[PDB]
């Protein structure tokens, strides 16, 4: 039977899914590594032991255990990012959508969903691979991998919570696919790994990573780098967090064995509680357990490793959206609400600038409110409300982005770069926060296909275009068709330094994406903040 | 006889001038203080000493001692500061040209060149006020002051070198206005002083000297403020700088008096051949004997006064140009020139950059840059010329005479602020330079009213719309005249901060001249260099 597939680990059964009038393969809930649960939270993941009889893969797997988003009850726009399926520190599985009948050995494109680290799930409505995979004929996996102190706890030294466990998630992922996708006519040496947010951080920390780079061929990283200010805390700084966490929970704190024992034996809701605790600062996009700088998973720091060209050397496509920054301001800065215009007073800007710059002191904090601040009109609450998101998402989003992709780029064998502006027509948020995070994500996966999500024709359009730039880099290395006589996306080069926006009118190519003001914050800013 | 007046010091002798196909008085030549010659220099000035009969005020004095600017042999542009008349320490007369008939009590003007306090002269062709005293009836008076070491070198403590005696050289002449003046037809108690540069630092200076703010009525600062960076160092500074001085002259150095007596005995042109070795950096925009802040002449620090309102409470009106900074980037800047059009590298930014901001530390210097490069198109040569000009300009003219403003409008009775924009249509300069330091003073003292020296219809309109300006505001408080039909120059006020164009074309009310820059030069820049 076509829904019928032996793998190394057992044989598992699909089931037929319609697909836009049509019909393809989908394998969920298979499970690649054991559950992670008692005396092993915290812990390295053990690949799944192989299984007698035939492994049910009909429907959706649990969801990790996470923080779940109750600002807005009901709201759409909100919940649609939650979890949609019961929770459980047993959530460790994968998603295979195949085309019918089963290719022999196609494209094969691995999704890494997003989150801060602290959240995410791979059955959302808005990650079903069914269009992508039938309509580009690729077989798309999409896998899940443990968040908050689950899946991050940092207790370096320890072999009980050393941390990282949760890329390690990610990793013993791209190795079952490395070692089955074959099985299910993927081809497992041409897998792009591709992910959004905290997501498209975990790509390029696979990039970096020695124990990951040969797990597969290319990689999208979407609205996310390894070097985001919230992507990675020190050991120290993991470290702290670890016993505060504890603190939180009452936890005998005389040792790590000691309090990882306390802390195993807590109810995963009991972590979540507090998790959000144990952050320094007073702050806006930043999450509590996130990857660790342990000299392991990472050798060395970051900018070392990208400065030395310790990285896996490849092609990569990755790219920004406009309004990066709106959604962490709407949750946390004040001033910002979802039904009002968040039109926002000069006393609230400096307020979210300093959420916005944590670890900023006044000199800094004055450098970023002169940069983003026209002093002809400073009562301008529009002007300071769209100034707020600029410097949100130009700090942690997409000078974090530029400064990689330009390190990259100097080692690498292939840059793509696209700029993402087209605000969706059915958007359910308001206009202010413009081109959401993350909302691109809906055209990439195809959404804007399925009439009844009342998208535009335009739209429609714009969906197939990204779908086919993603699926012909991950088969080629390229995302434009050989001899082509549609626009053609150039490749980003150290010299020339181009990029294409990704919209709705027709193709448009520019230089230095938002060069100026990342001069400020990956030159001087950190030089200033370093000399004082 | 008309050419006839008798004073307190004894009667002059003044000749009828031609002007305009008209005539007017003319007393040139009159002293107001005894000769500052041997062991006088570098003393306070002592009062002219009473004479018998007649002094023949038919001819121009002497000019000062000063460096000549030799740069440009034979050229107008630059020769026309220079010194048109023996130079001599012998220096301290005014100048007046009264209309014919004499009148019995109309408003009087005094001029107060500027040359950075190391050179000018009252004597100077762009300086003739027969024009203003006869188109707007108004008594004009051009004084002359030391400068150089002449006026400057301060050894405070001393009394023989105690510093400020070319500000005390200017006092004198309007304590001279003040007791003299009514004999010419002036009006004692309507006098405003008028100044460009260093003499419209004077006039600020004069603003805030106790001694100093009862000689006067009104004041017009033209693109100088008694704060600017350059105007004024402190008496740790100036002693260091007549030290060195005299070390450059192989003086004894063992004491204040056998310093002194040393640089009595050389000549003048020993003095000034080695006046600029004396300066602390390598820098453009730097002169190196000025004002000393000595706690007599200024009370406190200037910046103190202005907060505390320790100044002269009335009406002023000034203003800047355009290219305040592209003089002084000529005479020193490496890759500008005269005859090329001065297209500036990369590397000769950075260089000018160093040479405008002396007192900067490395993240200032990075500061700078950031703020005035356009990181799109950085090697425009074009961009990076005008950049500097805009820094040196900002740095040294524009954003001084901003936060002078800002305070003073505070506590004073009236402000109105001008922003001239106007090429002469027959500048000898290049191109490149733009509207130049000092050449709004043509227009201020009716040139363009001269056919001959072939300046446009429009031109001759601004000049007679400009010295109207100058000549109602001394007059009334307010440039504009009371119940006309003419645009309307606004008051500049703490709330509004309006200001006008001063050109060609119809009236223009602007607000907030500069702000975004001057944000940077007066409020974080500094903070920043006192931070680090
Ligand atoms: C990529 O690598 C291939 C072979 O190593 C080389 O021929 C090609 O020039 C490279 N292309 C880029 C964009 O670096
Ligand atoms: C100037 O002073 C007069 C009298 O002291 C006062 O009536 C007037 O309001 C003042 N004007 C300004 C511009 O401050
Ligand atoms: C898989 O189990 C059986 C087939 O063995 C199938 O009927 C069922 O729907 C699947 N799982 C569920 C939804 O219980
Ligand atoms: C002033 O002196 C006489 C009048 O006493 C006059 O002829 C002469 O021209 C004036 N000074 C000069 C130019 O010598
Ligand atoms: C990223 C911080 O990991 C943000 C995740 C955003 N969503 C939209 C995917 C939840
Ligand atoms: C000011 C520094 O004192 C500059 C003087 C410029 N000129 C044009 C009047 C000589
Ligand atoms: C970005 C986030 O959704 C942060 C959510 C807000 N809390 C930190 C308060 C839970
Ligand atoms: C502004 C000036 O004219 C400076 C002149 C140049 N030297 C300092 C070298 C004499």
């Amino acid at each position: 039977s076509e829904l019928l597939v032996n793998t190394k680990s057992g044989k598992v059964m699909g089931t037929r899914v319609p697909v836009l009038s049509s019909h393809i393969s989908a394998f969920l809930g298979i499970p690649f590594a054991e559950p992670p649960v008692g005396n092993m939270r915290f812990r390295r993941p053990e690949p799944k032991k192989p299984w007698s009889g035939v492994w049910n893969a009909s429907t959706y797997p649990n969801n990790c255990q996470q923080y779940v988003d109750e600002q807005f009850p009901g709201f759409s726009g909100s919940e649609m990012w939650n979890p949609n399926r019961e929770m459980s520190e047993d959530c460790l599985y994968l998603n295979i959508w195949v085309p019918s009948p089963r290719p022999k050995s196609t494209t094969v494109m691995v999704w890494i969903y997003g989150g801060g680290f602290y959240s995410g799930s791979s059955t959302l409505d808005v990650y079903n691979g069914k269009y992508l995979a039938y309509t580009e004929e690729v077989v798309l996996v999409s896998l899940s991998y443990r968040v908050g102190a689950f899946g991050f706890l940092a207790l370096h030294g320890s072999q009980e919570a050393p941390g990282n466990v949760g890329l390690l998630d990610q990793r013993m992922a791209l190795q079952w696919v490395h070692d089955n996708i074959q099985f299910f006519g993927g081809d497992p040496k041409t897998v792009t790994i591709f992910g959004e947010s905290a997501g498209g951080a975990s790509v390029g920390m696979h990039i970096l990573s020695p124990g990951s780079r040969d797990l597969f061929r290319r990689a999208i990283l979407q609205s996310g780098s390894p070097n985001c200010p919230w992507a990675s805390v020190s050991v120290a700084e993991g470290r702290r967090r670890a016993v505060e966490l504890g603190r939180n929970l009452n936890c005998n704190l005389n040792s790590d064995e000691e309090l990882i024992h306390c802390l195993r034996e807590k109810k995963p809701q009991e972590l979540i509680d507090v998790e959000w605790n144990v952050l320094p600062f007073d702050s806006i996009f930043r999450f509590s357990f996130v990857p660790v700088i342990d000299g392991e998973f990472f050798p060395t720091s970051l900018e070392s490793m990208l400065n030395s060209g310790n990285f896996k050397k490849t092609q990569i496509l990755l790219g920004v959206n406009k309004d990066e920054g709106s959604f962490f301001l709407l949750y946390g800065a004040p001033g910002f609400s979802k039904d009002s215009e968040s039109k926002i007073s000069r006393e609230d800007f400096m307020s979210g600038v300093k959420l916005s710059v944590p670890h900023a002191n006044d000199l800094g904090l004055d450098a970023v409110t002169l940069q983003y601040t026209d002093w002809m009109d400073d009562n301008n609450g529009i002007k300071n409300r769209d100034g707020l998101d600029d410097i949100v998402g130009d700090h942690n989003v997409i000078c974090p982005l530029m400064h990689f992709v330009n390190k990259y780029t100097k080692f690498g064998n292939g840059t793509y770069l696209y700029f993402f502006n087209h605000r969706a027509s059915n958007l359910v948020w308001p206009e202010w926060m413009g081109v959401i995070h993350g909302y691109e994500i809906e055209f990439v996966f195809g959404l804007p296909l399925v009439k009844e999500l009342n998208y535009t024709a335009e739209e429609e359009a714009l969906s197939r275009r990204i779908m086919h730039y993603w699926a012909t880099f991950a088969k080629t290395g390229n995302p434009n068709e050989p001899h082509s006589q549609e626009s053609k996306w150039p490749l980003f080069t150290t010299k020339e330094q181009k990029f294409i926006d990704l919209n709705t009118e027709p193709m448009k190519v520019h230089q230095r994406l938002r060069v100026q003001m990342c001069v400020f914050w990956n030159q001087f800013l950190p030089k200033l903040l370093n000399a004082t």
